[PDB]
């Protein structure tokens, strides 16, 4: 199906928040896109905000490029270029397992990437790793983090902070404790508050960092108290958050050299 004079349409890929993507070919440049697709009679369009969002991110390191925004039939249109498969797909794809030195390597990039954000005065609400994905080619070793359709100037309950349980408004400390809960959940393979059948909030707060970190390094303790001690409106200390996994990065003797643990297939 032809899309914008240039695009050639293919098959569902999966779902974002508020709209389907889908495989396509940039037909003039000879390159694989991704094509986002939102119904233009919606109640709430969002798509046309969101790309506004992107187009504000643009330059950052990983934050994916937007190729085309436009309406094409009964649907508004955004292209993106193809990026690889996220974190979710490639821990599955790994066992739900990844060593240490994976996680710490994708900590440096996932702090870096939600500075940056905050940097252009947003905050995500959605850190989970299904919104992050590593990029492909010359770009696999960058790890991309997408979808701003929750986003706000300044989500998911598996990763929500405690405030946000408590109905508080979320705010740049809020997206990096969920990070803290993402980096924990790769380092068990699951989080104690998963799979329960409102619970969730009781159990994450009467699950003392120490009981939930007991056998991973301290870092991660430490990162996640950190971020439960910031103020609502504090600019949180990026730098030191990056400072307290790069000392246990050189402390145990890995290399940055991108190799995760899915490269070693
Ligand atoms: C997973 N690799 C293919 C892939 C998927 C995506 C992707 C995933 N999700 C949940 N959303 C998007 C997306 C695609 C286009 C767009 F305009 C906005 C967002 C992106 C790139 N490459």
């Amino acid at each position: 199906l032809r899309v914008g004079n240039r695009y050639r349409l293919g098959r569902k890929i999966g779902s974002g928040s508020f709209g389907d993507i889908y495989l396509g070919t940039d037909i003039a440049a000879g390159e694989e896109v991704a094509i986002k697709l939102e119904c233009v009679k919606t109640k709430h369009p969002q798509l046309h905000i969101e790309s506004k969002i992107y187009k504000m991110m643009q330059g950052g390191v990983g934050i994916p490029t937007i190729r085309w925004c436009g309406a094409e039939g009964d649907y508004n249109v955004m292209v993106m270029e193809l990026l690889g498969p996220s974190l979710e797909d490639l821990f599955n794809f790994c066992s739900r397992k990844f060593s240490l030195k994976t996680v710490l390597l994708l900590a440096d990039q996932m702090i870096s990437r939600i500075e940056y954000i905050h940097s252009k005065n947003f905050i995500h609400r959605d850190v989970k790793p299904d919104n992050f994905l590593m990029g492909l080619g010359k770009k696999g070793n960058l790890v991309y983090i997408i979808d701003f359709g929750l986003a706000k100037k300044y989500g998911t309950a598996r990763y929500a902070s405690i405030n946000t349980h408590l109905g508080i408004e979320q705010s740049r400390r809020d997206d990096l404790e969920s990070l803290g809960y993402v980096l924990m959940y790769f380092n068990l393979g699951s989080l104690p508050w998963q799979g329960l059948k409102e619970r969730i909030s009781e159990k994450k707060m009467s699950t003392p960092i120490e009981v939930l970190c007991k056998g991973y390094p301290s870092e991660f303790a430490t990162y996640l108290n950190f971020c439960r001690s910031l103020r609502f409106d504090d600019k949180p200390d990026y730098s030191y958050l990056r400072q307290l996994f790069r000392n246990l990065f050189h402390r145990q003797g890995f290399s940055y050299d991108y190799v995760f643990d899915w490269n070693m297939l």
